[PDB]
């Protein structure tokens, strides 16, 4: 549960602007200005080139990951017994 | 044991009639005049045409029941080893 909590505690200090209580005045000001009139870093789109070949690379180790799974469950004695 | 306990303490304060101590002695002496002179909550006889479909509807699962237990019972991998 800890684990899961410190993500938002994380997303926030990293949203908000930096200005202490001290210099915060004219940041809240900097913002009603645009109250009257994201982040590169949790949410990027990619190029084609790029994801592409991410993807392909993820394709392949998904098979890998396939493979693992069915072999370990030839091992379960129980299923052994039954065969 | 507290689960089971829970029990009779719900029995009584269904029970006792609705009197506080304050009002409690007009409650009292409407006790000692029949003393002189249980509920559908807990205890229900029902009717033939309702009943009757009950006692189908449980015999029903009853047999229900029975086949998963055995059924169950042929997985015990030493049962398995036995046959």
């Amino acid at each position: 549960i800890w684990k899961f909590q410190r993500h938002d505690l994380i997303e926030e200090y990293h949203g908000r602007p930096a200005a202490p209580p001290p210099f915060i005045l004219l940041s809240h000001l900097q913002l009603f200005i645009k109250r009257v009139v994201r982040h590169k870093q949790l949410k990027n789109k990619l190029e084609k080139n790029e994801e592409a070949a991410l993807l392909s690379w993820e394709i392949y180790l998904k098979e890998n990951y396939l493979q693992n799974r069915q072999f370990q469950q030839k091992q379960r004695p129980e299923q052994k017994i039954e065969d």
